[PDB]
């Protein structure tokens, strides 16, 4: 709307520019307008293309949120595909370069996640993108466990609180939790308590100001705020259709290729920062630098709108069209900066992925190990810390500088 409301007062300084020649400066005035329209009818098409993006984009992202939320990564990649190979197969159009970790979430969310200890991978990336939106209340099957960090550290500002189902004052907690409206979460759900059942359903009773669900003999006021978290650690429990129905699952199990993803960024964000900075840019090209972008042509419609008769002040409506035909032009040059990435960063990732792969060989083989005799017990954690004295804290690469040498000396060690 916006948009249009600048087409209209592109076609009243049209108007205004053909009485001024009814005389050559009004036709340089013309031919600039004339160019600048040309651009917003380019602007307008784009959007007009990208309707039927937002269509596809929108089915096949609801049908990853919904559904796919317990299987693992290959699984997720070819449930994906199969379903984009049924769009195209149907003609609907749907934006193939943008990804469904990014779609769905917000750059400040993101860093607040980052902050949040939120574990950067695509597993990772998914599951904080379920938990973010939903409308059954998630069961969290981490292993490892990180997730329960991430929500303490993300739900903190909402004062989150520990609670089991084995706890007698689960009952008190889980009542305090809906009094309240504070966000709550369960470590222990094989021993399930069906006094969720109402509360999973979502069972309200409207009667009069007060929105009621019946927890045993009692009704209790829900709160709009409230949040009830599920998690069970080991990953083969088996849980009733109907639990299986009434929340949805978000696995933070880490397979093979999520641990491999995992240890490359990690990896990435130690040793070489600038790629890692310029890849999570990568999207700032399009966020940050088009974040600026934005405040420039917001700025330039804003001056646009208020004119009044700004017979004095002109150079404005130019600059203002140069300032954002230069970030146009960096944002190509960005464009340009990707291509460079699928030549050389994805070629640092691709060097950098052996030591990766010999990560996740590593950790399998630790998890094996386990077999063998009861006492050898290893959790993802201890080689996390394993990983993190290799990388930091290192004296074999305090006087060392080559990043092939440094990838050396970091596997060996």
């Amino acid at each position: 709307m916006h948009l249009n409301v600048g087409l209209r007062k592109i076609k009243e300084t049209v108007d205004q520019v053909e009485e001024l020649r009814r005389v050559n400066r009004s036709t340089a005035l013309l031919k600039s307008l004339s160019a600048e329209r040309e651009r917003w009818e380019k602007t307008s098409e784009t959007f007009k293309n990208q309707m039927s993006t937002i269509a596809g984009d929108c089915l096949l992202s609801a049908a990853f949120i919904a559904y796919a939320g317990y299987f693992d990564q290959q699984m997720r990649q070819n449930l994906f595909t199969t379903w984009s190979h049924h769009l195209q197969q149907a003609n609907i159009q749907f934006r193939t370069d943008i990804a469904r970790t990014e779609y769905l979430s917000n750059a400040d969310e993101r860093l607040r996640w980052q902050a949040s200890s939120l574990p950067a991978d695509d597993l990772c990336t998914e599951n904080a993108i379920m938990l973010k939106r939903f409308n059954r209340y998630p069961l969290i099957i981490d292993p490892s466990g990180q997730a329960t960090e991430f929500i303490m550290n993300e739900y903190k500002d909402r004062k989150i609180t520990r609670t089991s189902f084995l706890d007698d004052a689960f009952r008190k907690n889980l009542e305090s939790a809906l009094r309240f409206g504070n966000p709550l979460l369960v470590q222990d759900v094989e021993s399930y308590d069906p006094v969720l059942n109402p509360v999973l359903n979502r069972e309200v009773r409207r009667t009069g100001g007060r929105v009621l669900i019946t927890l045993g003999d009692q009704d209790i006021d829900l709160s709009p705020s409230f949040v009830i978290f599920l998690s069970t650690r080991d990953p083969t429990v088996e849980f009733p259709p109907d639990l299986c129905s009434r929340v949805t699952f978000v696995n933070f199990t880490v397979t093979r290729s999520s641990l491999q993803s995992q240890c490359l960024n990690e990896v990435l964000k130690a040793e070489r920062p600038d790629v890692d900075e310029k890849r999570s840019d990568l999207l700032k090209l399009q966020g940050e630098f088009q974040l600026r972008l934005r405040q420039l042509e917001k700025s330039l419609l804003q001056a646009l709108n208020e004119v009044k008769g700004r017979i004095l002040d002109d150079d404005t409506i130019i600059t203002t069209l140069e300032n954002l035909k230069r970030e146009a032009a960096e944002v190509t040059r960005k464009v340009e900066e990707t291509d460079i990435v699928m030549q050389e960063v994805e070629t640092v990732s691709q060097q950098y992925l052996p030591l990766s792969t010999a990560c996740s060989s590593i950790y399998f083989t630790m998890e094996s190990l386990k077999q063998i005799h009861f006492l050898y017990q290893y959790s993802l954690q201890f080689f996390l810390d394993i990983y993190h004295n290799v990388l930091y804290e290192n004296p074999n690469l305090k006087g060392v500088t080559d990043h092939t040498q440094r990838l050396s000396i970091i596997t060996k060690d």
